[PDB]
C-alpha cells in the first residue's frame, strides 16, 4: 500500500530447496489443462503465482497439434495458484500477447504484453488490471521482452525490450516506467553485443539482469540497473563456466568484455544471483541440447576471469529435459535478507519427442537454504507414449 | 459508492488494441464450454466482465444440435471473467431471458432479460442481484431489447425496447430507470423509421446509441438521450459509408433524415463513436455475408452526407466469420477522457459452417489508443473439422 | 448481523415471473453434474441460493445406476449458485445426511440432517459451519423432516419432523432452536391426522406452513405457528380444489376438519399462499401422476369450504414431469411487502423413464408479481434419448 | 488474531455422529479426483478442511498405474473445502513432499513438508503461505512425520519426528517450533521402543500423541506434551484391548512400560482420546488385516493394566476396508469443552483389490455427542468393477 523499497541484501545460498512444482503434463493426459510454454512465478506482497503464455488449447485436444510455433493471436499471458496445473477453470488472464513480463509494485501490478505481426507489432502495459501506455515497433522485426518477472523500487519499474535482429545487432532499449506511464527510456550501452530475454532481481537499491546474446556469445550478458538514477551498464560475465546452451566445452581463462566464440545464433534463456562470494550460476548439463539442470557456486564469478566451481546442486538428471529459467524472489517476505529463487521449465513435445504433435511443459522452483541440504531431481515425470 | 457521472469527453482514436480474446470455441473442442451467442463487455467500478445469452449446452454435448434457434426456455444470461471461455464451472447466471441488456450505476447493476413466448413476453430488470420492477409486451410480438450495455448518469439509466414488426411499424420505447424502477418513458420521436438492437456509450452528459433499422435502410440510426432532462431525437448517419450488412454498394452522397434504399427486412446489429473529427464507424467487410470487419474514420459522419473515409483498421479478414458489435467503455479508468471500446462476435456453425449441427461464437474486444499502432486480424481460430 | 423479524405481510400475487431455473440434466448429459434429488431455495442477506440431496454421483457415472432410492450413506446436503447445475466442483456441502432443511436468522445459517437406519437414525443441528445439537429417533421409523426451508423470528427457528409410520398414525413434533439450541418442543395439536414435510413461510409474525398427510387426504394440512409464544395449531384447507397428488377429481364442497378421502397411502409435497383474497394453491394437473404444475388463486381457500378459482397460471405442461414444490421468500429485500416465491422439481429417470438406470432432477423457480404477466411453460427440457 | 490456547477439558463422549464424507472413488469413476493416501482432517478459525497427500494423478488417468508407492517427486500436501471430493480444481497445495503434519496457531498456519532420497531428505516449514525453516536427515533413513495434525499452545506447536530403522531402533525428536522457528528439540525420554505416526490432541495445557510402535509391540505408544515447559514423556497404553493392526488376539492382562510381543515389523496409524473414565479407542475389526473399524470405550484405558470395554460403536463394518486413521478437534467452536473427533482412511486399489493398477482412498470423519445416538456402518461405497 506504499511503493516497495529493496532494502535489504541476499542471504547466503548455501544450498537449494524445492519450493513449487507442477505436474502439469502428467495431470494434463486426463484433465482440462492448457498448452503453455515460457513460464515463470511472480510475488504479490499477499500470494506468490505461477505465470504463462498460453496457446489457447488443452493439451488433449485437437488444435494442440501444431503449438510448437511461438507466436499467433490465440496466444495471452495466464496467471494461476502455486503449483497447481493451468487449468482452462483456474487460470486468470493478465493481457493478450506471445512476449511478456509483469512485477507488482507494493500498491499494484503492472503487465506488459506484445501481439502483431513480425514487422509491425506493439506493446500495451496494463496497469491494475487496465490498459495505460502502448509502444510501437521501433525496429519492425519482432518486438521483444523478458519473458519472466521484472522488478520495481519506489515506484519506478524498468523493462529491457529488443526490436531487430536475433542473428546480428538489434536495438534494445531500457524502459522505466511508473504506474504505467513512461518516464523515461535509454538505448542499449555497455560492451554487450546482443540482448535476449533478461532474467532479473534487485537487491540494496541496485537491479540485476543476466540476458543471453543469441548471436555470438557462450558466455551471457550482465545488465546493472539504477532505478534512482534511471541509468545501466553492461558486461559479461567473466568466468569460464560457460552457461549458454549450445555452447563449447569449459575453458580455462573467460572473457568480460566481448562474447566467448564457439556456437553462433543459438542460445537459451537463463539467470546467475551475483553477490562476490555468494555467487551461483545455473546450467543445462548438456553442451548440445537443453536436457538436465544443475547450479554451480562459482566465487566472484562476474569478475574473476579464471573462477570455477566451489560446489554444486543438481536440479535435473542429464537423461530429462528442461528448457527455460529464470529469477524471483518474494520481496515481502519476513525476515533480514530476501531469500533468492528461481524456476526451470520442463519443455515436452516437439522437437525432442518427435512422436506426438504438440509442444507444452510444466514448472519447478527451488529457493536458497543457508542449510546444506540434501538433494533430489526433479523431471516433469510424464510418460510420453501415454499420449499416443 | 455514490451513482457514476458522465463527467468527460472521449480521447482520440488514431488507432485501436487488442484488449480481450476468448478462444471459446477452440478451446470448446475440448472442455466444459456453454454455447452463447448475443456477446456484449460491461464494466464495474473494479473489474470489466464477459457477458452472454446462453443457450443451455455444451458445445461438445447432444443437446447443441439444434441451437440455430434463438428464443426458447433454456437460455439465460450468464457473466464470466475477462478472457476466459464461458464455461460451466466458472459463469455466473444474471437473470432467465433470450433478450437482454445490463449496465452498473456507480452503486450496483441492473440487469434486464426477456422471456415468453412471441405474442406474451416480458422483462422483469433485476437491480443488486434481486428483481423489482417487470413489464409486459405492449404490441404482442417479440418484445426485445439492446443486446449490450446500457449506460448511466448520476443514477437514471435509459433502455430502448421494440415491440412489434420487424418489417414495418414497431414501438419502440425509450424508458428511464433509477434503481430498478421507472421513472418515466417516451415512444419513439425524432426522424428513424425502425428501431432494433442499440448499441449506446455517454459522455459529457449526453448518451449516444447507434441502432439497426431492419425494416429500409443500410445507413444506421442514432437516438441521442439527455439523461438529466430524460428526453431524446433520433436521425440517420448522413455519411455514404453504409454501415448495415447486407448493404448495397457505397454511394457518393447519403442521406441523413431517411433510409437509404437498397436491402429491406434484415440487417446485423453494429456501432459508431461520433465525435467530429474524431469519428470511426466500425463494419462488415463482405457487402452480402457477415464476413471480415473493419474500422474506418469517417470525419463528421453524422452531419456531413458526403464524408469519405480518411484512415482505417482491419479487425477481421473477409474470409473470416464475424456477426454482432457493440461498444463499451470503462467509466471508472484513472485519466482525463474516456477511452472508447467494442467487441464484435465471432460466430461459427449454422448458418454459414453446415456440416456442423450446432452454431456458438467467441469475442474479440479493442479500446482505443492515442499511438498509431499497427494492425493484425484476429479470426476465431477453430478448425470446424475437428468437431466431426 | 441482529436477527431477523417477520415484519412484513404478502405483496398482492397478480401473477408469477421466472426467478431461477437450471437446465442440469440438460448440461448434465455433458459436463460434471451431481445426481440430486429433493431440492428447494433459500436466501441469505446477501444472496440467494439453491439446494438439494445429493446423491454421491455424476450423472453419466457408473453409481448413477440405483439412484431412485431414497436414503444410504452416499447422500448429502450440498448448495450451489442460483441457476447454475449442481456441479461436482461448485457445489459446498453443508452436512451429511438423506433428510434436511435449512434457514439463515439474520447472523448465520442453521442447518440439519439426518441419518441412520430405519430403526436407528438421528439429526445434527449445524450452526453458523459447526455441530450444536443431535437428536435421536423418538419411533424408530425413519425420523424425517421438511425437505424445503425453515423460517426463524428474532432468533427462534420452529422445525417440524414426524418420526413413525407413513401409513396411519405417526408422532409429529414442533422444536423451537435458537443459534442451534432447543428451546422448547410440542408433540402435534389440532386437528390434522398426518404429517409429512411442510413446506412453510411466515409474515407478520406468525408462521404458515401447507404439508401432506400420506396416510388419508386429497386436501392439506395447515399447521400455523406463532414463534413468540412458541404454540402451534392444524387444519386442513377448506377449498375443495384438491392439491395433493395421486386425489380424486375435485367436489363441489370441501372440508376443513378432516381428510377427504379417495386416495391412501400416497401423495407430493406441495405448498399454498394463503393470505384472505390473496390467496394462491399449487398443484399437479394430473390427478393420477406428478405431470405439469399449475397455480390457482381461490379467494379465502383455507376457510370458505366451497371456494374456487378465480384466476391462473400454467407452469409446466401436463406432457411435462414434475415432482415435489415448495415455498420460499427474501426476508433481506428492499421493498413494503415479502415477495411470495416458489420452486418446483422437474424429476427425471425411474419410476417413469424406464429406458435409463438413474433418477435426477433440475429446478424451476418463480415469484410474484403485482402486475399481470403473460404466461409461458418451463419444462425440463432433457432428451432422454441422448443418454442411451 | 492473538494465539489459541488449549483452555477447556473434552466433553463427555457418550457416542459418535457424522461429521464429514467424501465419497470420493464413487465420484472419481467420472470426474477430475487426484490419487491420494495419508489424508487427516485440520480447522481454521474460520473453516475446516480436508487434507492429503497427493500422487499427481487423477484416478481415471494413466500415470495412476503405480501409486501403491509411497515416495516420489510427484506427491504434494492438498487442502480441499470439507466433504467435497479432491479435484484437481479445487485443491489447494500447501508444499511439495510425501510425508507432511499442519496446524493452524491461532494467527496462521504451519506446515511441514519432507522430500528427498531416502538417504537425503529435509524437512522445510511454511509458516504463513512462506518457507521459514529446512530441517536435514539426522540418520539418513527416511527423515518422516506425524500424518496428521499437530496442535499449539500459545504459539509453541512441538511435532514428532522419526529418522531411522522402521525394523529396529530409531532416532526420534520432539521439535518445538513458534512462528516457524525452531525454539528447542529433545531425543525422545521415557519407556516407548520405536516411534512412527502420531495422532495428537490437547486439553488443559497438555498435548497428548497416541503414535506407532512399528518394530514389536500391538499396544500402542503415547507421548505427553508439556508445550509450556517444552518436556514429555513416554509409555505404552496399559489395557489388554490391543489396538494395533496386525495384532494376537486380545489377552487378560496387559503392559504399560514394554511392548506387547505377537507381530514384529508392522502396523497403521491409529489414536485414542485419555480422560480416565470418558477413554475411547479406535481399531480395526480385523487383527490380520486392515478391514472395518470400531470404537470402544474403555476406562482407564491407559493406566489400568486389566481394562476391558464398557460401550461400543462400530464405523465401518468388517468386509470394507478401511486404513489409517487420526484425532482432530476444533479448538475454535463455542461452548464449554472441546468436542473430540477423528477420521478414518477408506483404501481402495492396490494390496487388496488387485484387479486394478492404481492406489486411492475417501475420507469418513466423526465428532461426539453427549447423547446416546444410534449407529450405521460408513463404507467407501465404490463398485472396483466400474473402473475395469
Ligand atoms: C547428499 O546430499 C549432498 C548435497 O547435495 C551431496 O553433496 C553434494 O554432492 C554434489 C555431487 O558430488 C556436489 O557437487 C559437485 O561439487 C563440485 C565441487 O567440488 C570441488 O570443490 C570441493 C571443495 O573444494 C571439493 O570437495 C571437490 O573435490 C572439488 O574440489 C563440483 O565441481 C561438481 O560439478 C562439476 O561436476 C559435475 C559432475 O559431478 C558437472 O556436471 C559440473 O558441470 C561440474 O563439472 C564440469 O564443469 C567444471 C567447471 O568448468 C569442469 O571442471 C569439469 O571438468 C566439468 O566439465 C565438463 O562438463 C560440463 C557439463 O557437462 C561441460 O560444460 C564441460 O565442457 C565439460 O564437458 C558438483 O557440482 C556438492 O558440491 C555437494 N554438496 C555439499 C554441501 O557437499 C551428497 O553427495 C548427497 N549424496 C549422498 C550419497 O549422501
Ligand atoms: C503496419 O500497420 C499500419 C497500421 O495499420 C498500416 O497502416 C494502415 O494501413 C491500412 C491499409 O492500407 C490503412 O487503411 C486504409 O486507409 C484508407 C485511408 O486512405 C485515404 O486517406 C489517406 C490520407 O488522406 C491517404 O494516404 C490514402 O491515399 C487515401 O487517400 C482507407 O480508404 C482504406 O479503406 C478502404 O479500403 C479498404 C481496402 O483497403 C476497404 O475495405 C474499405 O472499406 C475502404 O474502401 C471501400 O469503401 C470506400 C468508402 O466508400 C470506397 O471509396 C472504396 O472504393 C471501397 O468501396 C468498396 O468496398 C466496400 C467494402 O468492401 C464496399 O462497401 C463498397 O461498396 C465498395 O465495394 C483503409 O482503411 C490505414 O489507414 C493505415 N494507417 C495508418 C496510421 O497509416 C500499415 O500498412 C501496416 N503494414 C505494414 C506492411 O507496415
Ligand atoms: C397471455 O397471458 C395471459 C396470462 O397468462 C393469459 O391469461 C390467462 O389465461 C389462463 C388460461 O385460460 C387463465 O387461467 C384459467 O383461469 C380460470 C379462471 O377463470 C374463471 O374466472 C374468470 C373471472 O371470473 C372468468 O374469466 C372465467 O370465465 C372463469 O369464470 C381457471 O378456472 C382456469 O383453471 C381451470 O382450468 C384449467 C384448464 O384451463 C384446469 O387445469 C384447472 O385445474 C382449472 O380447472 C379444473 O379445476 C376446476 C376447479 O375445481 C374445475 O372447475 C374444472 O372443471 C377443472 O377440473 C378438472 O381438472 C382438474 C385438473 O385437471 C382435476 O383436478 C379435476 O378433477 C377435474 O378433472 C385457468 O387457470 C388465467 O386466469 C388468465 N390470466 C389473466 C390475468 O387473464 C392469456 O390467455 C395468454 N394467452 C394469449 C393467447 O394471449
Ligand atoms: C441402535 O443403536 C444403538 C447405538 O449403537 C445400539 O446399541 C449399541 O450396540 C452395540 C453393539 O451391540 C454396543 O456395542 C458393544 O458394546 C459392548 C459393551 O457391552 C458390555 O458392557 C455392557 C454394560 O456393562 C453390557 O450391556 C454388555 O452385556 C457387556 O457387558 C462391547 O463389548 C462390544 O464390543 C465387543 O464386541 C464386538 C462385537 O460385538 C467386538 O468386535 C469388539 O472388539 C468387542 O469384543 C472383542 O474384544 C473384547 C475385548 O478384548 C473381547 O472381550 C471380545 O471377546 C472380543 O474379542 C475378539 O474380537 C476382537 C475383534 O474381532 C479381537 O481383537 C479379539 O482378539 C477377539 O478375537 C460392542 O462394542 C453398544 O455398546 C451399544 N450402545 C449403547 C449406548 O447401548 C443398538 O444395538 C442399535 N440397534 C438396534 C437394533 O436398535
Ligand atoms: C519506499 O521509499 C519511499 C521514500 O523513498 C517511502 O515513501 C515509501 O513509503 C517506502 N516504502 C515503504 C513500504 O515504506
Ligand atoms: C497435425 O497436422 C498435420 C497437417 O497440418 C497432419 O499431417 C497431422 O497428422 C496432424 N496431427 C494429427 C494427430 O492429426
Ligand atoms: C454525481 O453527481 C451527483 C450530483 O449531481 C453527486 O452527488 C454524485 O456524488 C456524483 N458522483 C460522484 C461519483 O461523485
Ligand atoms: C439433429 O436433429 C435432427 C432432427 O431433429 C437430426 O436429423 C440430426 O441428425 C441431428 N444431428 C445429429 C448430429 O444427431
Ligand atoms: C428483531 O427484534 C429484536 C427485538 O424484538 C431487535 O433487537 C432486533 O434488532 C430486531 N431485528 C432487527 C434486524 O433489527
Ligand atoms: C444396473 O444394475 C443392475 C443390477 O444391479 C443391472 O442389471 C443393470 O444392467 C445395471 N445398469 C447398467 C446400465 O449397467
Ligand atoms: C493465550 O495466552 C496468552 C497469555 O499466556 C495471551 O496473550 C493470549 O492472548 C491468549 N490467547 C487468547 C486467544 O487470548
Ligand atoms: C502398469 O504398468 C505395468 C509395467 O510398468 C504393466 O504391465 C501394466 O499392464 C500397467 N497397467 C495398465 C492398465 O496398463
Ligand atoms: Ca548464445
Ligand atoms: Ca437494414
Ligand atoms: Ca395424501
Ligand atoms: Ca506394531
Amino acid at each position: 500500500r506504499d511503493f516497495n523499497n529493496l532494502t535489504k541484501g541476499l542471504c547466503t545460498i548455501n544450498s537449494w530447496h524445492i519450493y513449487g512444482k507442477d505436474n502439469a503434463v502428467r495431470i494434463g493426459e486426463d484433465s482440462d489443462v492448457l498448452v503453455t510454454r515460457e513460464p515463470y512465478v511472480s510475488c504479490d506482497p499477499d500470494e506468490c503465482r505461477f505465470y504463462a503464455l498460453s496457446q489457447g488449447t488443452t493439451i488433449r485436444g485437437k488444435h494442440s497439434n501444431g503449438t510448437i510455433h511461438d507466436r499467433s493471436q490465440y496466444r495471452a499471458l495466464i496467471s494461476w495458484p502455486l503449483s497447481s496445473p493451468p487449468t482452462v477453470y483456474n487460470s486468470r488472464v493478465e493481457c493478450i500477447g506471445w512476449s511478456s513480463t509483469s512485477c507488482h509494485d507494493g500498491k499494484t501490478r503492472m503487465s506488459i504484453c506484445i501481439s502483431g505481426p513480425n514487422n509491425n507489432a506493439s506493446a500495451v502495459i496494463w496497469y491494475n488490471r487496465r490498459p495505460v501506455t502502448e509502444i510501437n515497433t521501433w525496429a519492425r522485426n519482432i518486438l521483444r521482452t523478458q519473458e519472466s518477472e521484472c522488478v520495481c523500487h519506489n515506484g519506478v519499474c524498468p523493462v529491457v525490450f529488443t526490436d531487430g535482429s536475433a542473428t546480428g545487432p538489434a536495438e534494445t532499449r531500457i524502459y522505466y516506467f511508473k504506474e504505467g506511464k513512461i518516464l523515461k527510456w535509454e538505448p542499449l550501452a555497455g560492451t554487450a553485443k546482443h540482448i535476449e530475454e533478461c532474467s532479473c532481481y534487485g537487491e540494496r537499491a541496485e537491479i540485476t539482469c543476466t540476458c543471453r546474446d543469441n548471436w555470438q556469445g557462450s558466455n551471457r550478458p550482465v545488465i546493472r540497473i539504477d532505478p534512482v538514477a534511471m541509468t545501466h551498464t553492461s558486461q559479461y560475465i567473466c568466468s569460464p563456466v560457460l552457461t549458454d546452451n549450445p555452447r563449447p566445452n569449459d575453458p580455462t581463462v573467460g572473457k568480460c568484455n566481448d562474447p566467448y566464440p564457439g556456437n553462433n545464433n543459438n542460445g537459451v534463456k537463463g539467470f546467475s544471483y551475483l553477490d562476490g562470494v555468494n555467487t551461483w550460476l545455473g546450467r543445462t548439463i548438456s553442451i548440445a541440447s537443453r536436457s538436465g539442470y544443475e547450479m554451480l557456486k562459482v566465487p566472484n564469478a562476474l569478475t574473476d576471469d579464471k573462477s570455477k566451481p566451489t560446489q554444486g546442486q543438481t536440479i535435473v538428471l542429464n537423461t530429462d529435459w528442461s528448457g527455460y529459467s529464470g529469477s524471483f524472489m518474494d520481496y515481502w517476505a519476513e525476515g533480514e535478507c530476501y531469500r533468492a529463487c528461481f524456476y526451470v521449465e520442463l519443455i515436452r513435445g516437439r522437437p525432442n519427442e518427435d512422436k506426438v504433435w504438440w509442444t507444452s511443459n510444466s514448472i519447478v522452483s527451488m529457493c536458497s537454504s543457508t542449510e546444506f541440504l540434501g538433494q533430489w531431481d526433479w523431471p516433469d515425470g510424464a510418460k510420453i507414449e501415454y499420449f499416443l
